[PDB]
DNA sequence: GAGCGTTCAGCGTTCGTTTATCTCCCCCTGGTATAATGGGAGCTGTCACGGATGCA
């Protein structure tokens, strides 16, 4: 019940989530790199850093179904 | 003294010791790239008694 309805993902979509982890990846390394940037500019590599966490578990939770087929066996 | 008689002696002389090196399989971990996307499943009937717990 919990799994719920989330949506499965066909194969433009889940491509384009992949994009936003690497995306969200490079943000969060320069961010990780000790050299000052820009405040303003932080927050949106903070939004793209959240925007990667988010595209992490949306990817998990429409694929939760699949290991619970596999789990059967 | 002759000739050999007992018995410490400390000294070698390597053999005694225990102690130090050094080479090897179980055991643990990580990784596979077509696509695969919400369970089976085992029940059920004793009997009375009471008090909580729901609902007209």
């Amino acid at each position: 019940k919990q799994i719920g309805k989330v949506p499965l993902l066909n194969a433009e979509q889940e491509v384009e989530l992949a994009k936003r982890i690497e995306a969200g990846l490079f943000a969060e390394d320069k961010l990780a790199n000790s050299d000052k940037l820009a405040p303003k500019l932080k927050r949106e590599l903070e939004i793209i850093a959240e925007d990667g966490r988010r595209a992490k578990n949306h990817l998990l939770e429409a694929n939760l179904r699949l290991v619970v087929s596999l789990a059967k066996r």
